[PDB]
RNA sequence: AAAAAAAAAA
RNA sequence: AAAAAAAAAA
RNA sequence: AAAAAAAAAA
RNA sequence: AAAAAAAAAA
RNA sequence: AAAAAAAAAA
RNA sequence: AAAAAAAAAA
RNA sequence: AAAAAAAAAA
RNA sequence: AAAAAAAAAA
RNA sequence: AAAAAAAAAA
RNA sequence: AAAAAAAAAA
RNA sequence: AAAAAAAAAA
RNA sequence: AAAAAAAAAA
RNA sequence: AAAAAAAAAA
RNA sequence: AAAAAAAAAA
């Protein structure tokens, strides 16, 4: 290859976007209540701190849990989630449970293609339930 | 297709990383006088304006360059670029004019991949001449 | 095939979700007056009938309608379909005839999947026309 | 694929069925004594809480069971099945133990076909033993 | 081929839609101001002047935006769109460049297939950004 | 397929017609006497109940007639149509008749290629004769 | 193809015939009375009403009937047919019958090559009996 | 797709 | 499955 | 016979 | 990839 | 190995 | 998929 | 030689 | 014979 | 893709 | 059509 | 040449 | 390369 | 079926 | 032998 620099023929001005859009897995952590539901809101994907802040709007495709800290005394640990949506909420109730208490419980969820509609930060994305007292999210969605 | 959300039966927490790299084609303008060199500064690749505020370095891969006003009465265009290294400056000064007076003159060089390293604000890309009193730059890079 | 019971050697905890989706086709009847658009309730939709109760929102894919009690005198019967969408209504009117006085009149529509989004209790699926007091629809849907 | 609503040319009003099957893997959890066998009342499977109480009957085709609690102190986990059926109860006990103290126990049966009658509220699907004082059964079904 | 009148062996009567929806390349202007965004209103879409004022909904598929008027002195011709959405706005500024000064600068974008619900008059498409004082736009769209 | 908007790279300015052709089924009814021939008007096709009312001419392409209420006692209904030209009326009567008394009559005729010229609304299409006192016709036409 | 008039080039004068023979076939309808036979006359074949009284021979090929009115309460219609030749009257009784008493009985018979010879005004075709009082035929023949 | 009648054609 | 009209496309 | 949803399986 | 249940379809 | 997004290319 | 034990079978 | 039940196995 | 740099070419 | 100039190479 | 970056997948 | 919408058709 | 119009031709 | 003139076209 | 109109037909 190459060691140089070397000239490009330049044709005609491009077309050009200086505000792309941007898929994205982004990792973030809720907390979570004994025996009662967390509404996760979109505005947590809007961030410095994943390069997002310059966004207002995202598509979601789909959403992963984790619980993040140990369960209580004898238990197992277990996360849940019930997608949510500005047309009509779910009422599934998708769960993962541990099978070795030292180990993390873990599920997800695939939104189809026709409700993969915009989402603005006033909005939430599902509702966690847990044992444990934090989950960790990983959302796969398309910044625009 | 599914018209409906379903199960992903989610295994162990993944590698994450809440801050990645990003492949772009970054557009921007400079002034320019006559007879005179305009170093680029990289800093200008680093702004809201074009979602990179949180990137404090990058790796130039190629510039092209355009004018962007109209030339001097009775001229065509041209556009001039000399790149600039932190190991040592080229006195290469690829060259484009355009052929009708009405049109931009237009040109840009590769930077090969053993002068791909990072740069940051403080540094420059290249100098620009020209007889037109704008430039428009088109950087492809990778941010990180 | 075994005439006695068998073990399973089940392994971890799998995924659950007590609260499944349910793809469906709902028949149910409307009251229909000369002249008179019909708006259709979703809400219709949701019933211990139909062991729909447990659920609050519903997609639907497409809807056939036929008339249900016999036409005034001299007639054919028919019925036509106006489809609704929260995000705008449409002004199709989609129409069947019979052919034989003794005969329903039938027609249908498909929702294209763009369009596929959730719909609640207060929402409205579509207006029906009839020359006959009441209409038979048969909605084919996804429960969630 | 299409944008828009679209016709559907109807025929005659098909056979229909306002309350259908459901084909369902059901998990839920029952309470365990030391030394004491635990009978699992069919009547459980029939809840709002699974969207199955419309129904009054179900078809069993498969148990598994999954220790949902730690065991004693020094112990490994077990759970032990025993099918029960209204024309003569089974005296298999099918057995998991854990391997690791910290993982649950697990196993399960397989009902063959010339026992797959229904059973009602008032029936009961197995006896449950265990050393763990929660047992979580998913069980395989056909509601109708 | 026939040169007369023949017989047509009609059967019973067909389905039918005094109403139907419609495919359509819709031109028409707008009105840029220098250094401001113009909110293009899907109300401009319906009217006797394309043959649609007895629509009321419309699904949008694509936006491509010309210049109309020539540019300031001593410039080149651009154009920018960013889309609007009901459920999120879009903040990418696609935008395209003249490269002569006597020519149209032009740009488009599509909207997948995911965000193509229907819009009424009070919607907006669009925002459009130019150095010119009109904007000539084809948008095409599914009547309905 | 994409989940977001993505960039048109639009060239110059395409040919644009903001008032299109279209070819449609225009279904619509007429009052018949016993007896006496009615002569259908081309103006019934230009309406904003079809869509049509910004057109002025059509060129018919084939008229379908089904009679629309029952027929006289002790009768099976019967439909004739004669075609009309401006060029030259046509002397055929061509006819369909029920074999089940509660059944439609219909009939069509095709238009040739050669006789296939434009029409307005004070042109005429056919005559219609029936033993029933409404008849439905679907002429397919070429709105332009 | 041609758009304009073009040359034929013409030899002698052709074999021509300013009245030729005509392949038809000719709807008609019968009055018939309960219990008795009604001889068909081939003088209805000619009539301006068909465009045949040019005519005075015509050769008959096949006959159909259908009853015409609705049969008396409480039967289905019947129709049948006798065959009539000039050289010897047939003693067939061709029969069709209704199996809805909604619906129109038909029969017909073929003529043999054999038989096929012309017929003038005072003769006649068939016997027709019924019990409806009308009969419409459909006679396939030859003018000449 | 084959036949008959009127027409047109290589 | 072929054709026409409106659109979109390699 | 192909697709979607719930379940079951190599 | 095959089967069952609900649906949709050539 | 196939798809989507940003870029680059024959 | 092959073997052993109990059963059933061409 | 094929199936079922208990076991054993690549 | 293949690669890189400057040039030239279908 | 082929040739020339500088270089590098099996 | 091939490559890189972010994502998703058998 | 392939897809979508309206129509027409074997 | 195919079609139409005028001409010319085996 | 080939050529020329006017036109239309992939 | 192919097409059009009326008819007849598998
Ligand atoms: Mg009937
Ligand atoms: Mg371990
Ligand atoms: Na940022
Ligand atoms: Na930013
Ligand atoms: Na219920
Ligand atoms: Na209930
Ligand atoms: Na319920
Ligand atoms: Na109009
Ligand atoms: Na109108
Ligand atoms: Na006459």
């Amino acid at each position: 290859n190459s060691n140089v620099v070397t000239m490009i023929r330049a044709g005609s001005y491009p077309k050009v976007n200086p505000t792309p859009t941007w898929v994205r897995a982004i990792p973030f952590e809720v907390s979570v209540q004994s025996g009662i539901a967390f509404k996760v809101p979109v505005g947590s994907l809007f961030s410095a701190n994943f390069r997002t802040d310059s966004f207002t709007s995202v598509t979601v495709m789909s959403v992963r849990a984790w619980t993040q800290l140990t369960p209580p005394v004898n238990e197992y640990s277990f996360v849940r989630l019930k997608p949510l949506f500005k047309t009509g909420d779910s009422t599934e109730e998708f769960e993962g449970r541990a099978s070795n208490i030292n180990t993390r419980a873990s599920v997800g969820y695939r939104i189809p293609t026709n409700l993969r509609q915009n989402t603005v930060a006033a909005d939430n994305v599902c509702e966690v339930r847990s044992n444990c007292r934090q989950v960790a999210l990983v959302i796969s969605c398309c910044f625009n």
